[PDB]
């Protein structure tokens, strides 16, 4: 795998956000992990995972994406990546505070699952957020 350069439109939820990658305007949703609900057709801890996202990547200096060995997109054109603001995955990030579960695992994209789970186990240990 590999980190390319994007650039931050806009954040939209926990787990999605819109970005600027090859010059084209697409929208990304995080490999692994699923952040709750905030404009369900709110769920707990949904505006607290939106809120940890925003704000870890309107801050950084740079956002990175890294696809996995599989699809590089989703059946509604979301491009699948690991997101890194200033090298610090985000993905990890919330799953580490119990703001997101490890979820959606489609082989062959899984390459970070262990690490995730690792971080989820933590976080469940902490009694943090969702796991409260
Ligand atoms: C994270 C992820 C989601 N999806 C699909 C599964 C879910 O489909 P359905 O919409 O048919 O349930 C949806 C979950 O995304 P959200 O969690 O953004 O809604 O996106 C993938 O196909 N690949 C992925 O890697
Ligand atoms: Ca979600």
């Amino acid at each position: 795998l590999h980190k390319e350069p994007a650039t931050l439109i806009k954040a939209i939820d926990g787990d999605t956000m819109k970005l600027m990658y090859k010059g084209q305007p697409m929208t990304f949703r995080f490999l692994l992990v699923d952040t709750p609900e905030t404009k369900h057709p709110v769920e707990k801890y949904g505006p607290e995972a939106s809120a940890f996202t925003k704000k870890m990547v309107e801050n950084a200096k740079k956002i990175e994406v890294e696809f996995d060995k599989g699809q590089r997109t989703d059946k509604y054109g979301r491009g699948l990546a690991y997101i890194y603001a200033d090298g610090k995955m985000v993905n990890e990030a919330l799953v580490r505070q119990g703001l997101a579960k490890v979820a959606y695992v489609y082989k062959p994209n899984n390459t970070h699952e262990q690490h995730l789970r690792k971080s989820e186990a933590q976080a469940k240990k902490e009694k943090l957020n969702i796991w409260s």
